[PDB]
């Protein structure tokens, strides 16, 4: 119910309270109410409340970066952040975003994104978070929001809950059982509150046949009683569609106020008059107001001397090598066949297909307004989630700078026409293609995409370039930026294909970032953080293009199904190649933890207990090849038969260590009551099993390297 006294949240509602008491209901209906559609200078606008000296609260997109900005850099996005499996370069990425959200004078920024989680691989705007996995990407909120709110901005968790698909997403009803929505989805806002988040965005969906942002079930029990959130719930943008129940419900602030025509206002005067014909009670409004206030309170912005908006300020500063640094870690080594990666001076190289150079995507053109396009190369998805390039680097004029200075030949065929490609690469040492996928938010339509994904082949004609370029060339490596997996066995049964680079979503730092890891100057050692299959049929779960989701697959998206269905991907869960190779030894299991519910008080993340830690498990790396590379080690961890039924494996830990030649380092793997725990739904109680669990430490999902036991009475 009340974040306890002594806390930064307990000081914030002290503060919040001392405030609402100075106020009038104009004044709350204000604070509580968006001012329209783009009718104030942000995404996001309330009123002013001078008494308090509240400024027009200013909320501005989004996840990877300060939208609509001319002098912001464009960060990674989410899922690239993820697939560093770096939670220093993830915090980083938060902070510098932060910085440059201040900088600009904006309050809250809308993001990071922990729903859709992605359970389906064509879902538009699966790139925007940070991976199929609830551990992960909790830990990666956590990590982002610490480092957003360390700045002293407001973060904003989003989207909540089951919004997995865009197709119809304003009107489809998500509706899984009562664990599969606490268990696996809910999972990672959790981490966000724990993280002391300061708002939470409610989605577009229906949940059970109940609008998301209208939902008391998911908004007062789940995230305010049993999640313990002390901030404030905001809509996503005209989610709301009642003006009393949508309040009644737990909603605290209605965003931007009106629909994009002007219309549908359903707080301002319309909640004025709610309260005043005692539709909705005062002490609610006052709920909406202390949460809003004490988020404010909470990130030091009632201090003089905030910036004021201004998004044409030069606000990049050094935070590029951010940008730069997981672009680069980012990049997953799928193949390296011959080892014909790292390059090391070829007398020619060949550099064939339209995602190579500088297009309408990294231009910021007309013809592609919120990245709507997918034309040149590819730095991210579109929508609400992109932003304006302060500069791209192209992949050619990267490669063509790094090879040119060591005498290497480089021809270019800068469209994706397979005659020209097979010309290119002719009589070459290596030839380089470049292949893309794109998606995004489910407003624009790109290349026949809706916004989720047709399919899972690459854009362009894609395989027909590769086919084309390995008719005319021994050795290709294939280089992919995507928004998600794409099914790579045409391209893998080409036996000219030496090698596949799958370099995510790079923004602005692109070339420079794959020059690095082409030429060696950095081990690759990213890895995979969803599930690349043979067949677009082995994946259980797809675009719904009813009324309803069932959601009938429950905890088993992406590897859990494959692991569950015995089904062998193509590249699994955790997968990525290295230029050396690492010896895992020395497992060991130290755990103090005691079975049954957690009983700890309600406070932010849940009772008190679940995010402590009751385990340690711990091994050494080694590595025992010739260069110096970084490793991901993985814990999964096997819960006892006897608990209720859950997936084979489930990912608990990672770690992240660069090791030289013969350097040794320790991975250690910190487990919280939850991470050994599941969702009861008859006593709606996180419980912790009795019985042996299975610990597998490895390098990837598949790559078990060394197994133990941790046993709970
Ligand atoms: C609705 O949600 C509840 C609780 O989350 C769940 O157990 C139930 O199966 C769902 N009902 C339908 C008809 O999908
Ligand atoms: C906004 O910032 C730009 C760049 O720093 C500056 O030139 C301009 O004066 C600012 N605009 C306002 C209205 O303060
Ligand atoms: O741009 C404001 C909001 O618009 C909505 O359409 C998106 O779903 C949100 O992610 C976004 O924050």
């Amino acid at each position: 119910v009340v974040p306890p006294a002594g806390t930064p949240w307990g000081t914030a509602y002290d503060k919040a309270k001392a405030a609402l008491a100075k106020l009038n209901l104009q004044d709350k209906v204000g604070i509580v109410s968006g001012v329209g559609w783009n009718g104030g200078p942000c995404v996001g606008n309330t009123s002013p409340a001078s008494k308090i000296s509240y400024p027009s609260l200013c909320l501005q997109d989004g996840p990877l970066g300060v939208r609509y900005s001319t002098g912001s850099t464009a960060f990674t996005p989410g899922v690239q952040a993820a697939s560093t499996w770096d939670v220093n370069l993830i915090r980083e990425r938060g902070q510098f975003i932060g910085e440059e959200v201040k900088a600009s004078g904006i309050h809250v920024i809308l993001g990071p994104v922990a729903g859709p989680l992605g359970k389906t691989p064509q879902g538009g705007r699966n790139w925007e978070g940070f991976g199929v996995d609830p551990y992960l990407t909790g830990i990666a909120m956590g990590q982002t929001i610490n480092g957003i709110q360390s700045v002293g901005v407001q973060a904003t968790a989003k989207h909540y809950i089951l919004n997995e698909q865009e197709l119809n997403r304003e009107t489809i009803s998500s509706n899984p059982d009562d664990r599969t929505l606490h268990e696996l989805y809910t999972w990672p806002f959790a981490d966000a509150v724990q993280a002391n988040v300061a708002s939470v965005m409610c989605s577009y969906n229906k949940v059970n046949t109940t609008w998301a942002c209208e939902d008391q079930y998911t908004l007062q029990t789940v995230l305010k009683d049993q999640l313990g959130f002390p901030g404030y719930v905001m809509t996503d943008w005209n989610a709301q569609h009642t003006t009393v129940q949508s309040a009644n419900s737990g909603l605290d602030m209605s965003m931007p106020g009106t629909d994009f025509n002007g219309n549908n206002r359903l707080w301002g005067p319309a909640l004025t008059n709610a309260v005043n014909s005692n539709q909705v009670p005062t002490s609610r409004v006052d709920d909406m107001v202390t949460r809003i206030l004490a988020a404010w309170y909470l990130t030091g912005q009632d201090q003089a001397g905030y910036p004021s908006f201004n998004i044409s300020r030069n606000v990049q500063g050094n935070h590029k090598t951010n940008v730069r640094a997981i672009a680069r870690d980012g990049i997953v080594l799928l193949k390296n066949d011959a080892n014909i990666l790292p390059l090391k001076k070829p007398a020619s190289i060949a550099v064939v297909g339209s995602a190579a150079i500088i297009g309408n995507h990294a231009r910021n053109s007309p013809s592609c307004n919120d990245k709507g396009c997918d034309d040149g190369a590819l730095g991210m998805g579109w929508g609400s989630g992109a932003v304006n390039y302060p500069y791209f680097v192209a992949p050619y004029d990267a490669i063509n700078t790094r090879a040119s200075s060591q005498g290497t030949q480089v021809t270019l065929s800068n469209t994706d026409n397979t005659s020209s490609g097979a010309s290119a690469a002719r009589g070459k040492d290596v030839a380089i293609v470049f292949i893309t996928a794109d998606s995004g938010e489910g407003y624009i339509t790109v290349e026949g995409n809706a916004g989720d994904r047709n399919n899972l082949d690459p854009w362009h004609n894609g395989n027909a370039l590769v086919q084309a370029v390995a008719g005319a060339n021994s050795n290709v490596i294939v280089v992919v930026h995507s928004v998600g997996a794409i099914i790579l066995e045409q391209i893998l049964a080409l036996p000219q294909v030496k090698a596949v680079v799958w370099a995510g979503l790079p923004s602005q730092e692109s070339g420079n970032a794959l020059v690095d890891v082409l030429w060696g100057d950095v081990s690759p050692s990213g890895k995979l953080v969803y599930t690349i299959a043979k067949s677009p049929n082995d994946y259980n779960t797809r675009i719904v293009s009813g009324g309803s989701d069932s959601f009938s697959e429950g905890l088993f998206i992406d590897y859990k199904h494959f692991d569950d269905a015995n089904i062998t991907p193509r590249y699994e869960f955790g997968y990525g190649l290295s230029y050396t190779k690492f010896n895992y030894s020395r497992l060991s299991v130290l755990s103090t933890a005691k079975s049954g519910p957690a009983t700890g008080a309600v406070v932010p993340g849940g009772p008190s207990d679940l995010f402590q830690n009751v385990a340690t498990v711990t091994v050494d790396i080694a590595n025992s090849g010739q260069v110096t590379g970084a490793e991901v080690a993985q814990l999964y961890i096997t819960y006892p038969s006897s608990a209720p039924r859950t997936p084979p494996k489930q990912l608990r830990g990672f770690a992240k260590l660069n090791l030289t030649p013969g350097q040794s380092g320790t991975a250690t793997f910190n487990i919280r009551r939850r991470d050994l725990s599941y969702w009861d739904t008859a006593s709606q109680k996180w419980v912790v099993p009795s019985g042996s669990f299975g610990i597998s430490v490895g390098a990837s999902s598949r790559d078990i390297r060394l197994t133990s036991t941790l046993s709970v009475a």
